[PDB]
């Protein structure tokens, strides 16, 4: 149902390692945890929820992008990459959050498909 | 020093009219209001802050695209586009944040120059 | 160790049914037809060629983004896109290539790795 | 009337010195050069033709990245990056054709304007 996706524009290889925090806006207009992990060999991170947990919300995917860098010996422009949307309409969808990295820029794109 | 840039990727065009809102995070980790605008004709906003009162500090900009996608009639994927960067931390840079955009992504890029050269 | 995979940027989705044509350049420096086919449901183009077949060269990968727009009534600004690369020059990588697309504007990224 | 610009997504720079061939479709379905220039210390390449001389017709507009990146010592994946397309087709605009760099990836974007406003 979630799934994030990124990509290294600069080395062309999938950003491995990379960190990953979702949250859920809570009625306090809060930002409450809601799921978190490291990007795969692909670039790729999955199992972050079920359809179920996965309720009506705005929700904020946030990246470290800084970090990642960072470790590759760059100094990157951004503290990191956010990406704040409505599944609104959630349960009944499955989204990919993909973005592809580089020191200065970073694009987002949302793929969201419905299981028919 | 601070300029922003919105292009649209649906029409080919400037992104004319959209609202971008700068802050500047303060010591007790909050986000505090720095300067605000709206995008001109040619998707440009100049002149939100001076090289005086734009100082060292981590920044956030913070464009509405949900506004102007839902002003054209289309109901977009994402709340807004943010930008957070530290600026100024090694002297006085001029900074020109570009976005463009479409109803299920964007890209954002920045042009930092030295006004020595 | 080919596959090209497009994404529809204006509606969040995959880019089905995009024309994909791919070309390798051959000693005269015109393109020589390499292999075809059209994005899945997924968006995904597989099965272009085999390792083999895959040979060091210098390949044009096209997209038909155009009639892609058309068919939804939208008038694009590009023809298509295109893609020319040196390929396993280096030797043998499996490559995919990614395409993000707008009416006015599209992105492409390679991803390259070492089996 | 034809204008291009080109960014360093890397260096979070204009590209610049960036070395651009434009050609016109021929009758034999051929590309013939029609104009050529470099990048400026903007990455900005103005006067490349005329409204006169820029008539109707498929361009092709081809930007030199591998050229670019490997005078910064860098081995990009790309020949080059080119962008094709109609214009002046329902007559005279303006083009400006963005490009943005990274070693793997580019991407493109075109604003088109109309001097009839
Ligand atoms: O090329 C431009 C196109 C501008 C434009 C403005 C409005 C519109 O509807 C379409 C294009 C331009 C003009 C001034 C500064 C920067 C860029
Ligand atoms: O957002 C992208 C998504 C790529 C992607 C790749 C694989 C996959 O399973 C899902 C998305 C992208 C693609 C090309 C250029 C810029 C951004
Ligand atoms: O804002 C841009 C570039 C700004 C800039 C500012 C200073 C400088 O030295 C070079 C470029 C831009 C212009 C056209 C299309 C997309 C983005």
């Amino acid at each position: 149902p979630l799934m994030v996706k990124v990509l290294d524009a600069v080395r062309g290889s999938p950003a491995i390692n990379v960190a990953v925090h979702v949250f859920r806006k809570a009625a306090d207009d809060t930002w409450e945890p809601f799921a978190s992990g490291k990007t795969s060999e692909s670039g790729e991170l999955h199992g972050l929820t079920t359809e179920e947990e996965f309720v009506e919300g705005i929700y904020k995917v946030e990246i470290d992008t800084k970090s990642y860098w960072k470790a590759l010996g760059i100094s990157p422009f951004h503290e990191h990459a956010e990406v704040v949307f409505t599944a609104n309409d959630s349960g009944p969808r499955r989204y990919t959050i993909a973005a592809l990295l580089s020191p200065y820029s970073y694009s987002t794109t949302a793929v969201v498909t419905n299981p028919k």
